[PDB]
């Protein structure tokens, strides 16, 4: 069936505020961070000049040889700070009003914990960086942020004090974690609405994660770029995309739906509590 009545933000308001959207799942990539500070890698390169190709600093292979790069750009690229955004607050809001079924998340940065979000709803697709382990498969000592955190900056690699010590992030050519694909399985059977903010869909197989879907689920785009999604076509019947930042996309949503002061409210404590430590 046909379940908005506009293909616009307007018509996915109205569809959020009716009785119908009950579940809401969230797939999330990039976009939700950069005005974090978080940096993208979608699309960047003189700073890394000092590896056989570019990618492979975000190789499985080449980081077991030689981690150090890796853990020298973590340094660089290190946020003196760890705000989450709108765009995480919007979810936060969803989470508090009992919509939140399941935040698939392409990131590895741990805003959306941050921002309030339970281990229960969330699906970290690539890993995170919040826990690190040992890979050493006999051995798999786990250590927390502030030992991994501490470690990076002192310029050494870390290192098993039992036993090389890895950020559980999924590097490329790496398999993704249980939890994807036994969420995945049930997640998407009753879904009354897709959100999808700040990916372009580029990486599989989190991209596929859209067609799981019923056929009938509304889905909305909040990204830089368009990005199995019909928006344009003659047939066009569900799928809606609103192009610009993801803060600024959540924020119209959110006044759409009458809660933007209370989004707003959420986000100015949240943000000065965290200015406190
Ligand atoms: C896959 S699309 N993303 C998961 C992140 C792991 C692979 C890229 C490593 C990113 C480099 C770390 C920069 C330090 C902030
Ligand atoms: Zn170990």
């Amino acid at each position: 069936e046909r379940l908005l009545d506009e293909l616009t933000l307007e018509g996915v308001a109205r569809y959020m505020q009716s009785e119908r959207c009950r579940r809401v799942i969230c797939l999330v990539g990039a976009g939700i961070s950069t005005s974090a500070g978080i940096p993208d890698f979608r699309s960047p390169y003189d700073n890394l000049e000092k590896l056989p190709y570019p990618e492979a600093i975000f190789e499985i292979s080449y980081f077991k040889k030689h981690p150090e790069p890796f853990f020298a750009l973590a340094k660089e690229l290190y946020p003196g700070q760890f705000k989450p955004t709108i765009c995480h607050y919007f979810m936060r809001l969803l989470k508090d009003k009992g919509l939140l079924l399941r935040c698939y998340t392409q990131n590895i940065d741990t805003l959306e914990r941050i921002a309030g979000l339970e281990q229960e709803d969330l699906v970290e697709a690539h890993g995170t960086f919040y826990t690190s382990h040992c890979v050493s498969a006999s051995c798999r000592h786990e250590y927390p942020l502030s030992w991994m955190k501490e470690k990076i900056f002192s310029e050494v690699t870390p290192k098993c004090e039992d036993c090389l010590v890895k950020p559980d992030i999924v590097f490329f050519g790496e398999s993704l974690p249980a939890r994807f694909f036994s969420c995945m399985q049930s997640d998407f059977l009753k879904v009354d609405l897709l959100l999808v903010m700040g990916t372009s869909l580029q990486v599989q197989p989190f991209a596929s994660l859209i067609s799981k879907a019923p056929l009938s689920t509304p889905r909305l785009l909040i990204n830089k770029e368009k990005a199995g999604m019909d928006f344009d076509s003659k047939k066009a019947y569900r799928d809606v995309a609103w192009l610009g930042e993801c803060d600024q996309g959540c924020l119209a949503l959110a006044e759409l739906l009458g809660w933007k002061k209370e989004l707003e409210d959420l986000v100015r404590r949240e943000h000065a509590s965290i200015d406190a430590q």
